[PDB]
């Protein structure tokens, strides 16, 4: 039950590995802001 294709292709946009990120859930429950925070947080 991997994420939507049309978050991961966000992911994929910007270059973030989705299994990475930790969000809600770094499952079937990837949110589309699970990412957006990846990335955002810098370093």
């Amino acid at each position: 039950v991997i994420a939507m294709p049309s978050v991961r292709k966000y992911a994929r946009e910007k270059g973030v590995d989705i299994r990475l990120v930790q969000g809600t859930g770094k499952n079937g429950r990837v949110l589309k802001e699970d990412i957006d925070a990846f990335l955002a947080g810098g370093a």
